[PDB]
This record gives C-alpha cells, structure tokens and sequence, in this order.
C-alpha cells in the first residue's frame, strides 16, 4: 500500500461476510484478525481472506509483560498465518502488567519473532494506553515507523486530522470504528533492497539521458528506472519541473525528472498526483487545509484554504487570506494525511 491509501481491519465482530463493508469502504485491503492468546482463533478468518485482499493478520496479545508468554503466543499467530503477507500486527491494548518496561521487552520480543519469521512488524493501540503501559519510542528504536495509532475524536466514520494521534513513527492511523475499523496508510511500504540498474544515468549540456545495458536508450516514453518512473522526451532527455498531459490525464515531473505522485508544490501552488502519477481534481484536503483543483483546457489551478479555528480561509496566490472565512462547513472531498 502507498501513502493515503485506505483499508479495514476485521474480527469475527464483523462476521463471516464483509463485503458490504469493503464496499462502503471502497477497497478490498484488510487486516484480519487470526487469533488471540495461544488458544482462540477467529472462525471467520478463511472466509474473511476469501472476500478480499489482505496486507496483513493481526493477533491480540494476552501476554502483559511476560516474554516467554509473549514467546508462545506469537508462535501460536504464525503457525496459523494462512498466506504470506508482508505485515503481521501485535495488537497491545489489554492486560498490561504494572511493569512498562516488562510489557516493552515482551512486546519486542513479539516482534523480532514476526521479524525472524520473514514479515515486517507492527505495533498496534492507543496513545493513552501506549504512554502508560511502554516505552514506544525503544520498539521504533528496533522497528522504525511501525506504528498502528487508532485515535478516532468524534468518531463520526471519517478522517478529521484534527485528532491525529500525536506520535513519531506511526506507519497507519485508524481514524474510525463507525461503523466499521477504518484506516488511512501515512507511508508506503519499505522496499529497501538492491535497485537493479538496467543502465546508467549520463548527463550533459542539454539534460540526463539513460544508456541501457545494450546501449539504447528511452525516448517518447514513459520508463521506470530504479523504481521511480521518468519521461524521455523525443531526442532521449527525460523532462525536469515540467507538466506533461498524456492519455487524457496530466502529470508532472519534478526537478529530478521523477514522476510526482501525492502533494507536490509547482512554483507556489500545490496539486495531488495520485499513485499513478496522474492529476487529482476537485476538493482534496492535505492535513488541515482544503484545496479545490482543476486543470480544465490545460489551465493548471490550485485554490486553496488555510484552516484556522473553526474556519477555512482562501488564500490568494499573492499570499494574502480573507478577514473571514470562506466556510465553516468542510467539503465532501478527498481526505489525505501525507
């Protein structure tokens, strides 16, 4: 999954058919419940993986602050993963012993089990009960940004930064449970590894241009090189800080010649490519603030509003907001939180 992207997580709560709910949702990602303790298993766990795409299972410790406890009960979660996933959760939200640092060894260990057994961990709960019971900041010292937040404010089903749980390294936030555990990704998946290189990169006068392993090159072409996708333009140069509508869908490429996907700031304005690169129009909301968007006949536009109170306010291009604001009442856009 990539930055904004949303998905459900499930129990037997939500029963042995969920796609209604990932219809609402609008996604088929999942993180699905497997067991908890070292002797339940949650009975809708096939069911609920055959109705949809999971990017993980989450197990629901009852451990406290006993490592060896926490020992057999991830054991118990992986010998009953029932496919390969790149996440596994350590849902710590309950029994915690008095001992912060006991419940923070067992919850590591829990975790470097996870690692060991070839899947990226996760820590999962609340930010209260995290700062009473562990230590957070020693499990990110171990696993970087592996936080699950929930914080849900009002919870009235949607996203409202505005009660973003304030915490470092957190990786997802389930902003809801109403009606059902909803949750935005703040940042895509690692990849950390050995970028191929299928060439290299030459540089000169007019631009960069890439040399393939057999000597050709890219031109009047779209083409991904160690991961990031680039513009060639007809003589081989690909394209730096520039727009390029293709296909019937506008995208930019940055000063790097690297495809923009989510926020990027053009001169003074900002527009959201989605994963694909391609211009998002209308209303999406970048945190706090709105911006409504639009590229009708190649006319590029950002409007934007500053939130401030209870208030959003238009800013002129000319860096200048309104004494009063344009609305009160937010609009039913795109919520993004990265």
């Amino acid at each position: 999954v990539k930055k904004n992207d949303l998905f459900v997580d499930v129990s037997s709560h939500n029963g042995y058919d969920i796609t209604g709910i990932l219809e609402q949702m609008g996604t088929t990602n999942t993180i699905i419940k497997i067991s908890e303790s070292t002797t339940y298993l949650n009975p809708c766990l096939s069911a609920q993986v055959e109705q949809s795409n999971p990017i993980g299972f989450y197990h629901f410790a009852r451990f406290g602050g006993d490592v060896a406890e926490a020992e057999r009960e991830a054991q118990f979660f992986l010998d009953n993963v029932p496919m390969q996933v790149k996440y596994l959760v350590l849902d710590y939200e309950d029994d915690p012993s008095g001992d912060a640092q006991a419940n923070t060894n067992a919850c590591l260990r829990f975790m470097q089990m996870i690692a060991d057994a070839g899947y990226k961990p996760i820590y999962y709960s609340y930010k209260p009960f995290t700062h009473d019971n562990v230590d957070y900041q020693q499990i990110l010292a171990q696993f970087p940004n592996s936080l699950w937040i929930a914080g849900y404010g009002l919870n009235d089903g949607t996203a409202n930064f505005e009660y973003f749980p304030s915490m470092d390294g957190i990786r997802w936030w389930q902003y809801s449970s109403n009606p059902f555990d909803k949750n935005i990704v703040l940042l895509d998946d690692e990849e950390d590894d050995k970028p191929k290189t299928a060439g290299t990169w030459k540089q000169d006068s007019k631009g960069w241009w890439f040399r393939r392993n057999n000597g050709s090159f890219p031109y009047n072409k779209w083409e991904k090189i160690g991961g990031v996708w680039y513009y060639f333009d007809s003589k081989g140069y690909c394209l730096t800080s520039e727009w390029l509508k293709d296909n019937e869908k506008w995208y930019y490429l940055k000063d790097n010649g690297a495809m923009a996907t989510g926020w990027v700031l053009v001169g003074s304005e900002w527009y959201y490519m989605d994963d694909s690169g391609a211009m998002v129009t209308g209303w999406v909301k970048y945190k706090n603030n709105w911006y409504y968007m639009t590229n009708e006949r190649g006319n590029m536009v950002s409007n934007e509003f500053i939130k401030s109170g209870k208030g959003w306010y238009f800013m002129n291009t000319n860096g200048e907001l309104a004494d009063n604001p344009s609305f009160t009442k937010e609009p039913d856009g795109l919520i993004t939180v990265a």
